[PDB]
């Protein structure tokens, strides 16, 4: 139907190591919220991990977006894969979050992608984290639980999150999900597992603030995914970063292609509900006229025409991870060609070191220039991650644009 704004909107999502329970939690959240609010459609496990390749491999691969709401706010929730081979998709999801739910298995404790997701969430600008300690149903010993919490809090401190301050909710996504299946009308106060989900929801309501958003600046929406709707056309999805978009607006597709191209917006939706106007913070799908799904792609940005100039070469201040932070064992030279991650963009770039800087070692803080093989929407102060051969190697921020 039509989208009615009644509440402040916030984007959250789930991150954390493979199998720790991100998707089960995502599903439990929709079920628990739906019992209090009739506007919430429940999403089952299989509705989220829906792709044939996900069924085949038994993991989340694609980000999924689900909707739910509390009395306080409206939420779009991005569920991210935890598998190490799909970090690229996790980063794109994280780039949409005003807050992340870090799911950590009580039975396993923090694992390498617990660490890596925290680090990367930061480098695409996730400002707040709530922790959900999942699978406590499997853990008898309260001392392990305390140990796990202790480890998570400290790990978050390592990446300059306020680890001692974040809410840590202990529960079981699966047992809440099960209770909601047996009684979908189960309200708060009736069941201890479901009430842990309410504890998570309260914590999200109150600890993750509604972001300050600029609706007056030029329209800008990083593209997350692109698909063809049969009978309607090409839809580009994403979180609107700033400004507003209305059906009928001309927009520019910026980045990744040699030339910027224009199109007209012909539809705007949030969770398959019609938006009169999309605004900063909205998680939308934008129908684009006269372009195929081979002419818009992840990592481009939709922008007010002439508001953004795509760039290829910049200076950056970079920290290179130590091996004990998931980084590489050895260093690199000029000519190193890793992947660079800016918002939803992933682009091969060439490290070019200063005269005199022969080598960069793990644990170094350094400045160098980068040349991307494709132009990308960039600006000074933009944070980015560096990855190569399937591992995270560094974090940086743009200091100056050059070309
Ligand atoms: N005992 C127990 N098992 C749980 C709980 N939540 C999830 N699981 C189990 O843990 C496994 C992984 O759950 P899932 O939600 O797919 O985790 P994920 O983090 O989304 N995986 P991925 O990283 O691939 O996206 C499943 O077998 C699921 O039933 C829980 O609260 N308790
Ligand atoms: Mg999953
Ligand atoms: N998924």
């Amino acid at each position: 139907g039509e989208f009615v704004r009644t509440k402040p909107h916030v984007n959250v999502g789930t991150i954390g190591h493979v199998d720790h329970g991100k998707t089960t939690l995502t599903a439990a959240l929709t079920y628990v919220a739906a019992a209090e609010n009739p506007n919430v459609e429940v999403k089952d496990y299989g509705d989220i991990d829906k792709a044939p390749e996900e069924r085949a491999r038994g993991i989340t691969i694609n980000t999924a977006h689900v909707e739910y709401e509390t009395a306080k706010r409206h939420y779009s929730h991005v569920d991210c894969p935890g598998h190490a081979d799909y970090i690229k998709n996790m980063i794109t999801g994280a780039a949409q979050m005003d807050g992340a739910i870090l799911v950590v298995s009580a039975a396993d404790g923090p694992m390498p992608q617990t660490r890596e997701h925290i680090l990367l969430a930061r480098q695409v600008g996730v400002p707040y984290i709530v922790v959900f300690m999942n699978k406590v149903d499997m853990v008898d010993d309260p001392e392990l639980l305390d140990l796990v919490e202790m480890e998570v809090r400290d790990l978050l401190n390592q990446y300059e999150f306020p680890g001692d301050e974040v809410p840590v909710i202990r529960g079981s996504a699966l047992l809440a999900l099960e209770q909601m299946h047996r009684n979908p009308k189960t309200r708060r106060g009736e069941n201890e597992w479901v009430d842990k989900i309410w504890e998570l929801l309260d914590a999200i309501d109150e600890y993750i603030p509604t972001p300050v958003r600029d609706v007056d600046k030029p329209f800008l929406m990083p593209v997350e995914d692109v698909f063809t709707i049969t009978g309607r056309g090409t839809v580009a999805t994403g979180r609107i970063e700033r400004g507003k978009v209305k059906v009928g607006d001309e927009v520019e597709i910026v980045g990744l292609a040699p030339e910027t191209r224009k199109t007209v917006v012909t539809g705007v939706e949030m969770h398959r509900k019609t938006l009169q106007e999309g605004i900063a913070g909205d998680n939308v799908g934008v129908l684009l006229r006269g372009v195929s799904r081979e002419e818009v792609e992840r990592g481009q940005v939709l922008a007010k025409p002439g508001s953004i100039t795509p760039h290829t070469k910049f200076e950056a201040s970079v920290y290179v991870l130590k091996k004990e932070e998931g980084g590489r064992h050895t260093g690199f030279f000029s000519g190193y060609r890793p992947q660079f991650y800016f918002r939803t963009t992933d682009v091969t770039g060439v490290v070019q070191l200063p005269p005199g800087v022969e080598m960069v070692m793990p644990g170094d803080n350094v400045t160098f220039t980068v040349e991307l093989i494709k132009p990308v929407a960039l600006e000074e102060g933009l944070r980015f991650a560096i990855r190569e051969g399937g591992r995270t190697v560094g974090a940086g921020v743009v200091t100056k644009i050059l070309e």
